[PDB]
């Protein structure tokens, strides 16, 4: 066990314009902390292009970073947490397919 | 102070293929919880057109996401904290310039 001491009280539209747009998603789970985590969904399937049309030759994907977060261990457990790996979106971008 | 308990013990190709690629940057703090973290730089100014080549008509530009990470509190502690935000570059999209 790695315990440490953690003080939760924190200290102190550009991307519109992108070929691959997305919107913001609410994840949210009592059981972790932060319990609200806002996720990119793509707006698209494909590209859009100088027209401003969509191009469905190239693909609009999610960005996918794993982050950390905290797992209430035990669950429901207010002060005591497991450090957890995640899987979340944090944007879009064009591709070619392969 | 909110302080909480938390066990540090934990229980790319494709995206090569964007119209804005990017690598990874290795930023390292001592005194901050991950010290490791792995930032995008857009590789072009421009994107990467149908032809293969970098156009500059398009700009790559960084996400940017607000980050939560750890800083060691009081200074080089190695068992205490306080949660803070960072803005972490976490790829890159395409965008038609204003
Ligand atoms: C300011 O709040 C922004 C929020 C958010 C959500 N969850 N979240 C997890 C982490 C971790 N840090 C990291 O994972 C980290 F530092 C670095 C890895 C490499 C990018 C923390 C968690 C607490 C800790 F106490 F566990 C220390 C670690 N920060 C965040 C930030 N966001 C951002 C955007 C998202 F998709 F990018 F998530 N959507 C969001 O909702």
């Amino acid at each position: 066990p790695r315990t440490v001491m953690v003080n939760l009280n924190i200290h102190n539209d550009y991307y519109n314009r992108s070929t691959s747009p997305w919107n913001l998603h609410r994840n949210e789970d009592p059981e972790r902390y932060p319990s609200v985590i806002w996720e990119a969904k793509c707006r698209h399937l494909g590209c859009i292009n100088a027209d401003g049309n969509v191009d469905y030759h190239m693909n609009s994907v999610p960005i996918q970073q794993e982050i950390l977060v905290l797992r209430r261990e035990p669950p429901h457990s207010p002060n005591s947490f497991r450090l957890e790996k995640i899987l979340v979106s944090v944007g879009c971008t064009c591709v070619t397919p392969i």
